[PDB]
């Protein structure tokens, strides 16, 4: 009976925790009771930075990130989470399945012992904050939280804000307390970490689009049988359509249900925000020495 470790950032309630709950109960059903998986939930083992290093370590067997987390570790792929560059969830599968993307996709597996089986769409960030963003002249100034991400931090300083960067769990409190203004996240997340209990605004500022991969550590992979490495495989992609479709779903009415808890909800003009992240685009496409922005938003 082979146990599988999976850890992730976010907590019991999520869409992310439920997904893996529902991957643990498939991969138990389908192996007749062979794979199990025990879930680490709420970043009781660090933040996903912290776990994909365990993944390449050997003692952490699954867990989440981003296609474009991984420019941490292998720089070029940290144009797909520039802001404003992938427009939606298909156009991230494009980069993702594309040339460019196998090719990352390859340096994941050869240099950090990460085999990507799928991902999934998490949800398009949002901003909210305790005054409104009618138009991007309001951010100058906004104490806007940001994670320890530096595309995240970009979208904030190029729009006139003062990112603060600060771990997932300490994001309520910090709100609470007006430590920081306003924090940035797609609506499933606002909703699960209920942030729109202590935000009294959110802004359609659409600036960066989440995918998810389910990454597996290739040590883990090449020592399960092919039976269940194709078991694995089958349960993450239908357990991804059901993922991105109900993140999909509930980004839709979750609109309805925080304006039915009394928040202001924004629709600033985004071209200005495009046309703030210029810089960013050149200073990216410079210092690699070749036109990637450019070519990733044109697939
Ligand atoms: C897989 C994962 O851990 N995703 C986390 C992301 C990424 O760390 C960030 O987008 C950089 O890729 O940050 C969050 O949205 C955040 O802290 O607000 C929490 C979310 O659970």
């Amino acid at each position: 009976a082979t146990t599988l470790k999976m850890g992730m950032q976010a907590s019991v309630g999520s869409v992310e925790y439920n997904s893996a709950k529902m991957l643990a109960d498939t991969l138990e059903e389908m192996s007749q009771g062979e794979i199990k998986l025990a879930l680490y939930p709420s970043a009781q083992l660090g933040d996903d930075r912290a776990m994909l290093q365990q993944l390449t370590l050997g003692d952490l067997d699954i867990t989440y990130a981003e296609f474009g987390r991984m420019g941490l570790w292998i720089p070029r792929a940290e144009a797909v989470m520039l802001p404003y560059v992938a427009k939606d969830f298909d156009h991230l599968r494009r980069m993702f399945e594309s040339d460019f993307g196998q090719g990352v996709r390859d340096e994941m597996l050869q240099k950090f012992n990460w085999r990507a089986l799928d991902t999934w769409y998490n949800g398009t960030r949002e901003t909210t904050s305790n005054r409104p963003l009618n138009s991007i002249e309001d951010f100058k100034g906004l104490k806007l939280r940001v994670p320890n991400a530096k595309q995240n931090l970009n979208y904030a300083k190029l729009s006139g804000a003062s990112p603060t960067p600060m771990s997932f769990s300490e994001v309520y409190l910090a709100l609470q307390t007006n430590a920081v203004d306003g924090q940035e996240n797609p609506l499933p997340t606002i909703k699960t970490m209920k942030f729109y209990e202590v935000q009294k605004n959110l802004a359609m500022t659409h600036h960066i689009v989440n995918d998810q991969m389910v990454i597996i550590s290739e040590s883990t992979w090449q020592k399960l049988s092919d039976t269940d490495k194709d078991i694995i495989q089958k349960a993450v992609q239908k357990v991804g359509d059901a993922h991105t479709q109900t993140v999909k779903t509930q980004e839709a009415e979750l609109v309805s249900f925080f304006k039915s808890e009394g928040i202001n909800v924004t629709y600033p003009d985004l071209e200005p925000f495009r046309e703030a992240m210029q810089p960013l685009y050149k200073e990216f496409d410079s210092n690699i020495g070749q036109p990637i922005v450019s070519k990733l938003a044109a697939m």
